[PDB]
């Protein structure tokens, strides 16, 4: 329910306290409605995001999602978003599903936010389904609880983002893959998460790690299924001169015009967000690969990558 007197901010103890990210009061008119909110962090110096807490109502809310920006796309109460978001770089921190339920954060993983170099704000995009349980016409404050503490901590969340960008999906089209690759350069990442997205022409979206030449599955997922960050079956490092490389697969069956990448429902996505730690004194807090530097290595990707799961 919605927090009126108290306020969003309840303390914990002298270095932590949590922060209840609420829409304010909202009634959702049509179905498959998108509402995002903004909250300037209360603290300007740096902050550890260390547990998400799903404050959702279970009958309207089909998905949930929060993001670190330092520019949301509206100021104010509350915005209408089919995913856009913010206005810079929108960082992905959570995402919670109806039917897929979130796994926490390994202990001693935190992401960093405020202070110089990390965000200022969070932004709530909640997806509501079906409407039905508004015809009382009550007022909706579903969102996320996050804990935020100033203790440094020993290892660093962060987010590896693949998107596609060039993507062509001509109308009726059997099969469209979306590659998408780029050497890692930086220190050793610990992949223990990720998430798919694509809209309704995807079929499987699948991400690995080549290292001479073999392919080791991070992740491999149905976008149609629910679009949560579902854990890494074996935690995955990723070390300088390894090669990241995902293929999102498409269909133009049901198109009578072409589908390029883009911002709309209409138009598709090929991203793939894997979210990984690093030791604190080696972290940094997102990599970006829109990129196909090894086109050729993909004629060696595993038979899975083709096949719908
Ligand atoms: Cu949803
Ligand atoms: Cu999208
Ligand atoms: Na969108
Ligand atoms: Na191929
Ligand atoms: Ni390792």
């Amino acid at each position: 329910e919605c927090l009126g007197t108290i306020g969003p901010v309840t303390p914990l103890d002298a270095s932590d306290f949590a922060l209840d990210i609420r829409m304010p009061g909202v009634t959702p008119k049509e179905s498959d409605t998108y509402f995002c909110m903004s909250m300037r962090l209360p603290v300007d110096e740096e902050a550890f995001v260390i547990d998400f807490k799903p404050r959702a109502s279970m009958d309207t809310v089909h998905h949930m999602l929060l993001f670190g920006c330092n520019m949301p796309s509206s100021t104010g109460s509350y915005w209408f978003c089919d995913e856009g978001t913010c206005t810079d770089k929108a960082n992905i921190l959570y995402a919670w599903a109806r039917n897929a339920p979130p796994t926490r954060l390994p202990k001693g993983v935190g992401f960093r936010v405020g202070g110089e170099t990390g965000s200022k704000y969070f932004v709530l995009q909640v997806h509501y389904g079906d409407i039905s349980a508004f015809r009382d016409n009550h007022k909706d404050c579903s969102g996320v609880s996050v804990h935020l503490t100033r203790v440094p901590q020993p290892l660093i969340a962060g987010m590896y983002l693949m998107m596609s960008v060039d993507t062509v999906i001509p109308p009726g089209e059997k099969v469209v893959n979306a590659d998408i690759s780029c050497q890692y350069k930086m220190y050793p990442m610990h992949v223990f998460a990720y998430r798919v997205h694509t809209h309704h022409l995807g079929k499987v979206v699948s991400g690995y790690r080549v290292r001479n030449g073999q392919w080791t599955l991070i992740g491999r997922q149905n976008p149609q299924l629910p679009q949560a960050f579902y854990p890494v079956e074996h935690p995955v490092d990723v070390t300088f001169g390894d090669i990241l490389a995902a293929r999102c697969v498409f269909t133009g069956e049901g198109r009578t015009e072409a589908t390029h990448i883009g911002g709309t429902s209409s138009d598709e996505m090929c991203n793939l967000y894997i979210m990984y730690y690093m030791e604190a004194k080696y972290a940094l807090s997102f990599m970006t690969c829109t990129k196909n530097v090894a086109p050729d290595m993909f004629r060696t990707i595993p038979a899975e990558a083709n096949i719908p799961i």
